[PDB]
């Protein structure tokens, strides 16, 4: 009975089960869902859509998602409690900062960031009492000077509390390596850290370099492909031109090289998206109507059929998430 915090309260680690470890109920901005609920039709329409989508993943075998929306992704922890109950799926919430932090965060020192993250982990997000169970952090290239601070503060808050840290990278620019240097300079154990979006590159030199050091490797955009959408300039920059299979192969690729224990797999999916072009979410829904059941329905059986054994895939979808989220 080691235990982790979800938006409905504590749970036993061993009940986390099949866990998608990089997901979003809604990709937004701080204060936005409350200032402009209609952007999304309504708070009510959004919740109902999350709920339908999560019951879908849940039918498919998913029991937990980790919602890595930070303050600046507009994390609404009330909405997460409310879809979590309605759909009967555990949702682990996040602290940390993504790459859209407002001036109130950007003016802060490493010491004050660390107080902010610890607050959300140890006391509760906002006035709610709901505790973040993962720390989210981000670079898009060389870490900006403020990003260095967030990363060091992320590492301190993790050593204090034992909550894992997880990251956004621009994977083509091999951010994970800097990211790891910064965390390591703070004494953080690589097995407390997941380097995310790593399925955005096919650079296995890069990926096995991280895995070999003990980092978890987040293969977390499985359904993101813009094949057949070549005249959709915003779809392209976001989805890329590699297929879902090409991504799913990375998983086998690491398993064949002995790195089964260092993989986490997810969709980086959402049910609403205000922080990009208008209607991106219709686009997304056409390219992947399965939303967050895409991994269990498409990716696992594809792995099974390329000869990956079931015990191995269990270790990836259950054991690794469990090892990772377990406060250490
Ligand atoms: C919250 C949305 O931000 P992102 O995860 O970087 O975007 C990928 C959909
Ligand atoms: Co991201
Ligand atoms: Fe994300």
């Amino acid at each position: 009975g080691d235990l982790i915090n979800t938006v409905r309260g504590p749970i036993p680690v061993s009940e986390a089960g099949f866990t998608l470890t990089h997901e979003h109920i809604c990709g937004s901005s701080a204060g936005f869902l409350r200032a402009w609920p209609e952007f999304f039709g309504s708070r009510k329409a959004l919740a109902e859509k999350a709920v339908r989508g999560l019951r879908h993943a849940r039918a498919a075998g998913v029991q937990t998602i980790v919602d890595v929306s930070t303050f600046d992704i507009g994390r609404d922890v009330r909405l997460l409690a409310e879809v979590s109950r309605a759909a009967d799926v555990h949702i682990v919430a996040a602290t940390g900062l993504w790459f859209d932090p407002p001036l109130s965060m950007r003016m802060r020192s490493v010491e004050e960031l660390t107080q902010f993250f610890l607050r959300e982990i140890q006391h509760g997000i906002e006035d709610t009492g709901i505790r973040a169970g993962i720390i989210k952090v981000a670079t898009t290239g060389k870490a900006t000077p403020f990003q260095e601070l967030v990363l060091k503060a992320a590492a301190r808050a993790s050593l204090a509390t034992g909550v894992p840290v997880t990251t956004h990278t621009s994977a083509s620019q091999r951010d994970g390596e800097q990211q790891a240097a910064i965390f390591e300079s703070e004494g953080l154990s690589p097995s407390r850290v997941c380097i995310g979006h790593s399925d955005d590159t096919d650079d296995l030199s890069y990926l096995t370099g991280l895995a070999a050091r003990g980092y978890l490797v987040g293969l977390d955009r499985m359904p993101y492909s813009a094949i057949g959408l070549e005249g959709d300039a915003s779809a392209l920059a976001l989805f890329g031109t590699r297929s879902w299979q090409t991504r799913a192969l990375l998983i086998k690729a690491l398993i064949d090289r002995g790195y089964k224990d260092r993989i986490l797999v997810s969709h980086d999916w959402l049910f609403g998206f205000s922080s990009y072009v208008t209607n991106i979410m219709d686009v997304m829904d056409r390219i992947n109507p399965d939303g967050m059941a895409f991994v269990p329905l498409r990716v696992i059986p594809f792995l099974r059929e390329k000869g990956v054994p079931p015990e191995t895939l269990a270790g990836v979808t259950v054991a690794n998430p469990a090892r990772f989220l377990s406060p250490t």
